[PDB]
């Protein structure tokens, strides 16, 4: 079926939970043996969210190459994403090592450091120009260059230096700051505006390594971001945009990381975002 009318048909019939449970039943199951080794316990935030072995990002280290991060490679859309958990106190150096080694331009953050009164990720970037951060375990230096605070998101320019070679690179930090503590946003307008700002920066383009996107576990909000982006790109590429099947795209992405889209409300919100976005790309919003 088309998307917008499939959407109203699920609303009128109130069957979002059944649709979402079907997706959970059909999703791929691949091994995640490296994630479960005892030496990696303090490298995982949640015991039930792990990268598959076949798609995990490897650090360029011989001691321990493990990080909780996955490469999502979308062949028809010609887009790749790295989805990862929010960094832990003992993985902030690994996180920036990955950004460096994978040649990423941008980092997309979809959570606040504290939500619901609890810590959701480490404070892993510097908050003042004159107070830079040094990660001694991976030999990197990180400096805040500029910060632009807007009503729904903040963009930061960061300098990452490999202290071993003295090479430097500019990284863009795109921080969506207004996702609610509970539930999903009422309107997708600010989330779509944010997606378009990431696109306009070059951070999703083939002349760079894959964007790094995270929330707390790296599957819920993070899944919504890449699912919406890929579906909109396919609608632009194909002769028949109504052929884009958001459930099929989501199942394809779940071949590369488990659990993407965590609730039926996140699934409905993803439909809403693609539907509204497809009107702005052309003229009927
Ligand atoms: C650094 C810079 O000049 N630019 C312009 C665009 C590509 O030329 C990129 O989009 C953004 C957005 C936000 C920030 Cl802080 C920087 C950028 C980049
Ligand atoms: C492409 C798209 O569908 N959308 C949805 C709009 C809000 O409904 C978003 O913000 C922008 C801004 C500029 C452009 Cl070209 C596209 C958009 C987004």
């Amino acid at each position: 079926m088309e998307m917008e009318k499939e959407f109203e048909q699920i609303d009128k019939s109130g069957s979002w939970a059944a649709i979402y449970q079907d997706i959970r039943h059909e999703a791929s199951d691949f091994p995640s043996r490296v994630a479960k080794l005892p030496k990696n316990k303090n490298r995982n935030r949640y015991r039930d969210v792990s990268p598959f072995d076949h798609s995990r990002i490897k650090l360029h280290q011989e001691d321990n190459d493990y990080i909780n991060a996955s490469l999502i490679k979308m062949e028809e859309a010609q887009r790749s994403y790295i989805l990862t958990q929010g960094p832990l106190p003992n993985t902030v150096g690994h996180f920036w090592e990955m950004v460096w080694e994978q040649k990423s331009r941008g980092v997309v953050m979809l959570n606040r450091v504290m939500e619901k009164g609890s810590l959701k990720c480490a404070q892993y970037w510097p908050q003042k120009e004159e107070k830079e951060m040094i990660f001694e375990d991976t030999n990197l230096k990180l400096t805040l260059i500029s910060e632009d605070i807007k009503s729904y998101y903040t963009v930061r320019q960061l300098e990452l230096e490999n202290l071993t070679t003295q090479e430097t690179r500019e990284i863009l930090h795109f921080h969506y700051t207004t996702w609610p503590d509970f539930g999903v946003p009422e309107s997708p307008a600010s989330f779509l505006n944010f997606l378009f700002k990431v696109r306009e920066s070059g951070s999703l383009s083939p002349e760079h390594g894959p964007v790094v996107v995270h929330c707390s576990a790296g599957i819920g909000r993070s899944g919504t971001f890449c699912l919406a982006d890929t579906c909109l790109l396919l609608m632009d590429k194909r002769k028949d945009p109504s052929s884009v099947d958001i459930k099929k795209v989501l199942l394809e992405m779940r071949k590369f990381r488990m659990g993407l889209i965590q609730t039926a409300d996140q699934l409905r919100f993803s439909y809403l975002a693609v539907i509204e976005g497809a009107k702005f790309i052309m003229g009927d919003s």
